[PDB]
């Protein structure tokens, strides 16, 4: 049995776009991707999604949707990543270069997974379609998964 610490990530979902990062610096730096971060004490973990979105992308949002759950394991780290990641269509301002990411629009036939995380390309197409998921992801280093599970959920 292992600890884990809670994280969130937050995708910008449109009809025919989706909104990411570039990380400039820290955790998976050099890979797009949503925004997201540590789960602070007090906060829900929908409002700590909502805080991350607003200080990486500069984007505020009322309200996001629940989308997945996804768990991380590296070789050599004891503790858990326990990443809640959520959506939303619906944005009013325009996104904002910050210290860590600098946030581009993808069209949706253009996901740049090749230079995403590479477990990713299993979850990303059930977030693309609209369906709930639970993921679990062994990693050594940066690119290589040992193990995984992915399922769909009818709830998260
Ligand atoms: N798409 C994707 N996102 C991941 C994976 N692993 C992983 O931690 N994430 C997300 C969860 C968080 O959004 C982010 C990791 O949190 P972070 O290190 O950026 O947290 P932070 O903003 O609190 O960090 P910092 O400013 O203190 O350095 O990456 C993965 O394999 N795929
Ligand atoms: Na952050
Ligand atoms: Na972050």
């Amino acid at each position: 049995m292992k600890a884990s610490r809670l994280y969130t990530l937050v995708l910008v979902l449109q009809p025919q776009r989706v909104l990411l990062g570039m990380k400039k610096r820290g955790f998976g730096a050099g890979r797009w991707n949503g925004f997201g971060g540590k789960v602070q004490e007090g906060e829900t973990i929908e409002d700590g999604a909502r805080r991350e979105l607003q200080e990486e992308s500069g984007l505020t949002v009322d309200a996001l949707h629940k989308v997945g759950q996804i768990v991380f394991e590296f070789v050599g780290e004891p503790e858990l990543m326990d990443v809640h990641v959520f959506c939303t269509d619906s944005i009013q301002g325009t996104p904002v270069e910050s210290d860590e990411m600098r946030p581009c629009w993808f069209q949706l036939d253009q996901i740049p997974f090749k230079d995403m995380w590479p477990d990713d390309s299993y979850w990303f197409p059930l977030l693309l379609q609209k369906k709930k998921f639970h993921g679990y992801f062994k990693f050594q280093g940066q690119d290589t998964i040992l193990d995984y599970t992915l399922r769909e959920v009818d709830t998260v």
